[PDB]
């Protein structure tokens, strides 16, 4: 049931990250298209992450088609707000997780999640001035 | 961007068969839950078919959640007919394809699909009336 | 510790078979008496199936005893319909499962169950004209 269970992660772990941290769905889609598109349409997945991303992108496209249709119906403002609040967060979270895992590695994403949770659970007095501003180490 | 391209099949290939041939979504969900529930709850995917099934089930559940919301939030029946119209067919087709691949094998599904397609398509203008009986086997 | 854990199957697996498929309980009793009566008589089992069948038979006899008692003691004769339609269906399902496992083999019963589920899921238009009419195959 857990989409992250295959990769060793759980929603219990990802609950540490606030929703606002995740970038917009458009940005994640742009990053995926720029980086791993040719892998996505490759006949061979080469990774479970590729299959997961393909399924997620298709589901997001179906959701966008449904949103456009319900916009044609009648009203779409509250509907799209709802999809952003509930579906939007889950999809952007999953896409960010998969893109990060492809970029750096599943385990690297794991300790990054752990460190970010440690930082956020730390009160500001004890807390470092800046959260780990994630960037690949050259 | 083609769900079946990794699995060899194409959307046209599954479009060879009539849309109504695919069973109800609820029956497919019951079949998956009875057959491969513990497999899909495993911490490891064990196959691309499994992973795609995980995301398909999650997507269907989330879409049904949105359907309940829109039933409670702003045309109540037009949207729930539309979900069954186009993308609901996509879920049922995808679920049937993946369940069949997991049960009888990918190539068995492919050959069964093409067999029923050639069973149906050919015009009887000078096609002999001798037509065998459709069947599916493991 | 599933009621079919040592038998491999699950109740959800038996959920596919419609209730009408399972024959009347009298037929199952006659089949058991004709085939495995002498095996059941000995306190030694020769198989877990024999022990399970003996327990089911004893419980079912107790159920007729209680049904007749309630007809006499304590809708007095309407409760027989209640008990049959509520758990006599489960009892006959279990009896059919065990008899079929004894005769054809447990695993053979398994693929018969999955094939019958696939058949019944198929809409009648493209469904094979006959369901697998399971008899004692050579």
């Amino acid at each position: 049931m857990d989409p992250y269970k295959e990769f060793g992660a759980t929603v219990e772990l990802l609950s540490f990250l606030p929703s606002d941290f995740f970038p917009s769905v458009r940005d994640l889609l742009d990053t995926a298209s720029a980086l791993y598109r040719e892998a996505l349409e490759s006949p061979e997945h080469c990774s479970p992450h590729h299959t997961a991303l393909r399924q997620a992108i298709l589901c997001w496209g179906e959701l966008m088609t449904l949103a456009t249709w319900v916009g044609g119906n009648l009203s779409r403002d509250l509907v799209v707000s709802y999809v952003n609040t509930n579906m939007g967060l889950k999809f952007r979270q999953l896409l960010w997780f998969h893109i990060s895992c492809l970029t750096f590695g599943r385990e690297t994403v794991i300790e990054y999640l752990v460190s970010f949770g440690v930082w956020i659970r730390t009160p500001p007095a004890y807390r470092p001035p800046n959260a780990p501003i994630l960037s690949t180490l050259p």
